[PDB]
């Protein structure tokens, strides 16, 4: 569980996202299918970018990533009271996509690279840990759910 204080934190670096949650979005993936290659092979409709400059340039890719950043913030701002958001996440993933938990990890990782880069002086120590928690406790709750759909990613 995460202290009212923690929540503070992860809900004011998540403000600072919604000033550009398009371009957060872009470098998140651009990081994540950089970092840990065999993620893009999950997009068919994204394995023809090539290039930084290919992936920034497509529209299909950056309203994907509103799409995940706009599910991710609605979570967050939940403060763990989130059943009712992740399950429909969880039964897409999990039945649909097949995206196992170490991919969740690889995107958490991206997640927390990009808003460290655009927002260190809002993202110090205390802030990370913060959104570190938030983030695995995400990650917790979605492979319960994954589970008890039966998948065990
Ligand atoms: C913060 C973590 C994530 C969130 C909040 C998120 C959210 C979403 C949402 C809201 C959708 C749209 C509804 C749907 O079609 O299911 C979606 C689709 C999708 N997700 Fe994720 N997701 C995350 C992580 C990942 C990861 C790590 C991968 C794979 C490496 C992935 C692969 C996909 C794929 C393949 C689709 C279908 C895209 C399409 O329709 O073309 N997601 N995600």
């Amino acid at each position: 569980v995460l202290s009212e204080g923690e929540w503070q934190l992860v809900l004011h670096v998540w403000a600072k996202v919604e000033a550009d949650v398009a371009g957060h979005g872009q470098d998140i993936h651009i990081r994540l299918y950089k970092s840990h290659p065999e993620t893009l092979e999950k997009h068919d409709r994204f394995k023809h970018l090539k290039t930084e400059a290919e992936m920034k340039a497509s529209e299909d890719l950056k309203k994907h990533g509103v799409t995940v950043l706009t599910a991710l913030g609605a979570i967050l701002k939940k403060k763990g009271h989130h059943e009712a958001e992740l399950k429909p996440l969880a039964q897409a993933h999990a039945t649909k996509h097949k995206i196992p938990i170490k991919y969740l990890e690889f995107i958490s990782e991206a997640i927390i690279h990009v808003l460290h880069s655009r927002h260190p002086g809002d993202f110090g120590a205390d802030a990370q840990g913060a959104m570190n928690k938030a983030l695995e406790l995400f990650r917790k709750d979605i492979a319960a759910k994954y589970k008890e759909l039966g998948y065990q990613g």
